[PDB]
């Protein structure tokens, strides 16, 4: 019945990781002892917490469409894991730009934080294919 | 109608915010003795003028939607919301290249108003998704 | 009636902005001896018509719409704000790039002329608020 | 009154002014030899030669709308303007930078392409305009 | 219905060119003596099967639509025309970037595969300019 | 009826292949000599599950669209296929960069993972060929 029950509490879990993302990318910001790291991880920070309000957006565009017609939610769902995706790849691409001009001294934290990035926006990505295959296996049936 | 209040006041006092950081990045254009400072500081006020221009642009169509369509206002602001966030991501992305590229005198006073830039155009997104979700509240409950 | 004649006054003074800020920057050309410099002020020039151009496009796309209702131009107005709202700070941040990267001896040009360009931003995109100002009034209080 | 007709005897001239484009950088690319200058040029040329293909595409689109009603035409003509606008200024962005990284003896010559294909936006941008305008003619009468 | 004998014909032709391409590039990627024109190569090569790809989506979104109306199809190849104008554009240029940043040992050969990508680009442009008339004359004209 | 057979079969293996490759590349991250190979290894894995994602979308698309009719699914894995070969080409473009602006020392192992992601995505280009043909013949052919 409430599919919106999941894709809800999937959002405000992923709002609280995207303000742990938040405090974790910011402490580390109060931590790190170069102005090239501080940069890369709070823009990291912020580029990620867009990862967070993209799946936050993508889960309110089916909670608002779930209300009368869940087939249109599944695929707002799947535009959005693309779309998400797509900002994945981007700032994967973005993040080998930066590993490649930075100093030695500063490509060797920013891989770690370049992983972690990839990690976070890599999960969320196939995180949304298990949350619309519970609506998949509804409709393709 | 009760909601168009509270967007319709956050949209102007983001208006009015807007007019403070065109004031505050334009003083800051007559006080700081650095042109790629300036660059940087004039570049972070249109990119926020922006910013707060997007909160203006789905704030009106929020506003205008809902003598019709609260669904349609909610999903807006949600189109909205990871629009801001990439552009957010774009800015805080490219200017942590320019905080490479830089020469070292214009890299310290850049690394705080890359900060505060980031913080104004990064909070503007936890203030849109603050707004939009009472449209998924009023539905569900 | 009153929203087209609003927009058509609007956009005949933004044709010939656009027809006279191209002759002031064309003319600016003619007297800048520096090929960066002209390089410059002439893709300042592009950049600026394609806005003013586009703020055209913008008030025809609002003209078109109106045969439906004003609701459809206040709408199609607003995205068209933001549109040129993203082109005007991706704009401003090209320019704050290539001021890094051009020869310090014309670096001092160029702090006026994307200045210039700035008010021309300023000016464009409050443009467009002053008469979603209006539409707002006339659909929505 | 000939807009379905007139519309596309623009447009034959605009592709002829094309295909004259093209033979008119195809033999510069031979006139003037020099790699950096041909990579400009036939670079200018394809960029051109997809500018008048955009004006081709508009005055398809615009036309072939028409059977709906003339709203339909003036908005897909001027969502073409714009378009063209954007594209033509990311061309003069792209031009502005390698007249910027390009070495001294390449400059000067490339200045003039990169103005010529300025000339044939400026030129695009009005004429899209004095295409459009007997259709916002149509919604004052 | 016979319209598609046309443009399926011509679909089919620009795959086997796609992978008559994806044969070409594919045997140069092996047959070259410099790792950058093996990259500046088969790059080129995805840029262009993504270019007969973009023409096969074109010619397979006309044969869907045909089953309502060739004004469907008309406004299909038109909209794929320009932007795979733009797509190829944005190659030229961005290849174009690669030929200034090449060393000169390295430019020659890669200044006539950016021509071979450009005649390619030349005769997809024409194309979709050819395969709609047919369809132009008839509903249009 | 059948069509979400071949759509997710061929979605599940993407899935596989996905994760699969992601492994590739993940045990690369750890078995690879160079920060810089490692930041191309996984960025070429991500930008492929990214990929593989596009695809999985397509084909959540269809199998969702599939309840209107399988012409929508031909149309939609069509618009899916054009924007996955770009993707794919823009990968091979800003590698075709990093490959240009890294030294010898890290350019041996990347002339293959570009090549490999070049290859993966084929996989893609075909999946959406192969289903393009069936869909286009189960119309009228």
């Amino acid at each position: 019945a409430e599919l919106r029950e999941r894709l809800l509490r999937a959002a405000r879990w992923i709002l609280l990781l995207g303000l742990l993302v938040l405090v974790g990318f910011v402490v580390l910001a109060y931590l790190e002892r170069s102005p090239l790291i501080r940069a890369f991880v709070l823009s990291a920070g912020v580029v990620l917490v867009a990862l967070f309000a993209a799946a936050l957006a993508w889960l309110y565009l089916a909670a608002a469409l779930l209300g009368r017609s869940p087939l249109l939610a599944l695929v707002a769902l799947a535009l959005g894991l693309i779309t998400l995706a797509a900002a994945s790849a981007a700032m994967a691409a973005t993040f080998a730009h930066l590993l490649l001009e930075a100093p030695p001294e500063y490509r060797e934290a920013m891989l770690y934080v370049f992983g972690i990035a990839v990690l976070i926006v890599g999960l969320l990505l196939l995180g949304l294919v298990w949350l619309l295959e519970e609506a998949l296996e509804a409709l393709l049936e």
